[PDB]
């Protein structure tokens, strides 16, 4: 039923949910930038943009993250991926297209730039699904070093049991950004 | 004691399964490449990787990333057992599209290889016969920089003396 839904429950046998991870990626296979593509998969975590590039049948596969238990898990999740330990200013390698999740929102520090301005020294395109809270931040330096095609609002629902009341709205902004190196 | 010896021993290692580049002359092959600076923490694809002994070479020197491809499917499953940290996968040259540091192949001279070569990678690295040379020579020329055109001699059973001259060939793309 679609190819969004035919990843979707592939990456729902693994250990951003399912449903947003399998939209933000399809995205940009539909850019053309993970078939027979290398890519590069920022902060991977337990995997999931990582395997599902993989699933999508990018060319080469390589994710890291800091946390070595987070490392342990993806590995077991898809195989054919290229996991590895490591801190974001380790990274040296070139690919075609660069991933990441950024937890960071209005406060920025010296990791959060670390990441861009990795992004930028590693890959031609890039993307990133975080919360909207960094969005200006983000839109200004993703702008000043490329062009930025894509900037969407997507929305993400708040657990009740994280809200402090009834009329607090359920769904948070997240936004996607895909941005073309002005470099490479 | 020795980087090359030590690598050297463990692609000996190495099940061969499906003239091959002898370990010895392929650890001193990779080991340049390694101090050319384009191994170690980069993105590195092996062309025509057969039993897989430079993609396998190139992940133990380091690589931050390794893709080796080959049409022959038994080649790419031997490789996958040599060294399952490489990202082994049978496929036609044609068939290749992603980017990567570095590129390096053993033609057994065909252009084909190398244009993709200069589509895909910043260093293309060859190993080969030396009577290939000239050939090779002009084809890197013109959409590269050659900054290595060595001859050296690769270790041979006499059934078909013991040494064929192969000339290596260290290339920086005009492009990227």
């Amino acid at each position: 039923m679609g190819i969004k839904n035919d990843l979707e429950i592939r990456l729902q046998k693994l250990q951003t949910d399912a449903s947003t991870a399998a939209y933000f990626l399809i995205e940009i296979y539909n850019d053309g930038n993970i078939g027979g593509r290398s890519v590069i998969d920022a902060g991977t975590g337990n995997g999931i943009l990582a395997c599902g590039s993989y699933l999508l049948g990018a060319e080469s596969v390589t994710a890291f993250d800091i946390d070595p238990d987070a490392i342990e898990t993806a590995k077991r999740n898809c195989g054919g991926v290229n996991f590895m330990v490591a801190d974001v200013s380790e990274i040296s390698g070139k690919y075609d297209t660069w991933i990441m999740n950024p937890p960071f929102g209005s406060v920025v520090k010296h990791s959060d730039r670390a990441f861009i301005d990795k992004a930028f020294e590693t890959s031609m395109w890039i993307y990133s699904i975080g919360n909207a809270k960094a969005r200006d931040f983000l839109r200004r330096e993703f702008s000043a070093r490329g062009d930025v095609f894509r900037e969407e609002k997507v929305y993400i629902t708040v657990p009740r049991i994280y809200r402090h009341h009834s009329y607090d709205r359920a769904r948070i902004e997240a936004v996607i950004f895909g941005v073309r190196n002005h470099s490479f």
